[PDB]
């Protein structure tokens, strides 16, 4: 059964989509997501202190014989289900969403997360309107930047320490990159609607295909899409993490500066919020 | 002043070298040492549970204006006064503590814990005689090994996952070869006198001699020890942390089968011991 502590303020319902249920919230007949998670703590302590328009809230938390986390409802359900069985995105749909995840994971980064498993499946959409906001869910392997051991190593003199640390001094300080890269194989498959690696017809694996950075290019798949679209996933699916594109570049690329996509943003904002009265 | 907990069980007395304070608890009229920190939790977690006799034990700890680690006192003091100055021990007493070192590390190595702050100063001895057992302390930047994010990465498949996650996986799990490399510096430490890599007399920096591996080797000093001495030094000093001796390869190098030496440690720990009568 459901814990009562849940039932207490909750109508438990249908099935969406771990599984994630339809339920209503009493206190206000509206209906909300319930994430349930077969048995957190500190995703339940980072959803919690996050707040920008492109990442899910928390609106409820109860640990019991498995853990419920309860989020605003995302009528849209997840961007999986737009691009799989080879289906594509118009490319203005493709960057109205992708100028989202990059406010997103550009907001996560500069407050020190790294979400560590983007996704089509962890991208939900607020409406079955092709216009529509996004926002990232699940912070179940997100890590939380701080001081590293590294930092109070490279405080003493180095008489007795590894050479294997001070090589890792060049390379220490980019794991947020991780996030850049699953962005751009996003990217990949929505411009596409097929992934830039995989086992599918090809002899070599799946690890080479990623370490050598050679995606699987289709060139009469690719025709359609501009390119500029073409040359950010480039600059995304960069092997090297320390020249890989951050987010804020991603932002600043030819493929991204679309006043008419910013104005559909801006428009999708202003219609989702309920604000009260303000001076002047 | 002390914290009135302290003060009930012991009373204080002399710095003996954060601080290092003599002390007598009440209870046995016996001598102990009392670690004072300045404002931990994992160190005495990690202190608490280990039982090794090359180990310093706790005995009590307060957690107060400062932390108070109450430990077993070692009448030696730190192997670093008998190496500072370009003292140098026999190479006898360098084998009898370095075999020792090797059984303490081998032993944390076992238990999934490395210790990442291995020096002459965290070496205790036992006595003010030369043959004498010794161990180690201070645990306070060591780090518990246990099921990593890199292990739940690889179980599922990595269409998102970026190329410099993957290369960690060829050297992944040898975190451990950094306290075999402190314990390489130590050894040629307490065999020569004096450091494998510093600044003195020398144009080429601290950090390009460690990771070159190219330790400065003065014949003259090194004359006197033995062949088979060095080459351990050799085998733990070596950059390459998969091809570094481990302690269990240390432990099997022909300078440490040493049927006197291993007889001398046999002796020491005999006679440390306080049994109670057992059955036959
Ligand atoms: C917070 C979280 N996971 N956390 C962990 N796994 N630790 C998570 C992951 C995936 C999720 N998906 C959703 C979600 O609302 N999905 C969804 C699925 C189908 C439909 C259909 C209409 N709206 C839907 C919403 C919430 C959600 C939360
Ligand atoms: C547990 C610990 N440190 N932990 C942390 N810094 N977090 C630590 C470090 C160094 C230490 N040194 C000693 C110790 O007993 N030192 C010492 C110093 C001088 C003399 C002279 C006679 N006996 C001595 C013992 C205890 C000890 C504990």
């Amino acid at each position: 059964v459901y814990p009562k502590a849940l039932r207490d303020e909750y109508i438990m319902s249908k099935t969406l989509g771990g599984e994630v249920k339809l339920a209503f919230e009493r206190k206000t007949c509206k209906k909300v997501a319930i994430k349930i998670i077969s048995k957190v703590e500190t995703e339940i302590e980072i959803l919690k202190k996050l707040n920008h328009p492109c990442i899910i809230k928390i609106k409820n938390f109860f640990d019991a014989e498995d853990y419920y986390i309860v989020l605003e409802l995302m009528e849209g359900g997840e961007l999986f289900d737009k691009v799989v069985g080879n289906k594509r995105l118009k490319e203005a749909t493709c960057k109205l969403y992708f100028y989202q995840m990059l406010l997103a994971v550009q907001y996560l980064h500069e407050n020190g997360i790294i979400h560590r498993d983007l996704k089509p499946e962890n991208v939900l959409l607020s409406s079955q309107e092709e216009d529509c906001l996004i926002k990232i869910t699940d912070f179940g392997h997100s890590k939380i930047l701080g001081e590293t051991s590294l930092m109070r190593t490279l405080c003493g003199t180095p008489t007795y320490l590894a050479p294997e640390v001070l090589v890792s001094v060049g390379t220490a300080g980019y794991n947020r990159a991780v996030d850049c890269w699953s962005l751009g194989v996003i990217l990949f498959i929505c411009l596409s609607g097929y992934p830039p690696f995989s086992e599918h017809r090809t002899q070599v694996s799946l690890k080479d295909q990623i370490t050598s950075g050679k995606y699987n290019f289709i060139p009469e798949v690719w025709a359609e899409v501009s390119e500029k679209a073409l040359d950010l996933v480039k600059k995304l699916l960069v092997v090297d993490p320390k020249a890989r594109f951050t987010t804020e570049e991603a932002l600043r690329h030819p493929w991204l500066q679309d006043e008419d996509m910013k104005r559909k943003f801006q428009d999708l904002l202003s219609e989702e919020n309920e604000s009260t009265a303000l001076p002047q």
